């Protein structure tokens, strides 16, 4: 699997907690607050992890410094109102366990009722570590 | 926004993990286990953060020591079964980013199906830090 | 209650983040992906905490080193589509606050829409600490 069962953080490392992160607008022609504005689950997943990368780089860190990831999905039309786990994985495997970014955080992923942003199908929460 | 995108915790600080916190009874005349016993989303939000303050003060800490907040909402009648995000924010902005309590933790907020306590519309989980 | 309101972790301790943990197959005769394959909420809860114990023991730790637990439940037929909180507690009290394992982590428990594994009624996320 593209995740670590456990991730150990040394006591000498500082933790960085990251607020829930929602996708960026993908289609400025689409009606406001619609899934079309942000993409299907795969496209929104790509957007959220791009954004998380930018957040971390602002702290001189990157996606490989993430030690824990929590993924909240809402149901998608492609999967009949169930979470689109395949689309999540298709986006996710582009950012973790890759040649460019080989590290894999601990992860939890599940389906919730709704996210505060209309049109959003995914929100991602993270904890990162900065070594001594 | 009244939240921090990221919060960094020094490695020399101790972490305090706080169990999921549910509102206190607001109306002792209301029928048991009803939303009326606890209030609408705003009132329950105020109650939960009052309670979190008391929990922290028992540890000689306060709401400004919170580094991460996770808010689980259930749907409300005022908002047609969607989470009442406006009411959450109306309660939340009374405890964080205020003159009395200027610090803003990292936060995630989302809608779940149900909370273990009947009548509860919000449950809040937190991590706090105690500096060296 | 069988949980700690707060758990404090010294800054000298290392943290271990554990990915979301789902139950093991309980009945190899049952049809794939059904709740019968894994058990009711109580049986699945027992399975998940057995598995978490094994994960920790692989790191030379055990369930008493858990400082925070997050429990995501899906609705059960025994409880009319609400989370089966009684079954969770019946399984949970066998692993925490017992003579064999007296320590009680901070905990949050709530009902979500769906888990990525068909048939699963519970997924558990954890953080553990290794003292200096």
């Amino acid at each position: 699997f593209p995740i670590s069962q456990t991730v150990t953080v040394p006591a000498s490392a500082s933790l960085i907690f990251i607020s829930g992160t929602l996708p960026d607008l993908a289609d400025p022609h689409a009606p406001a607050g619609t899934p079309a504005a942000y993409g299907n689950t795969q496209v929104q997943t790509v957007s959220v992890f791009n954004k998380l990368r930018r957040i971390l780089q602002q702290q001189d860190l990157d996606l490989g410094d993430i030690v824990q990831l929590r993924v909240f999905l809402v149901g998608a039309e492609e999967t009949g109102g169930k979470l689109d786990f395949a689309g999540l994985q298709a986006g996710y495997t582009q950012f973790f366990g890759t040649p460019e970014q080989p590290l894999k955080p601990a992860r939890t992923a599940l389906q919730v009722v709704a996210l505060p942003l209309p049109g959003a199908l995914i929100e991602v929460e993270a904890v990162a570590a900065r070594s001594a």
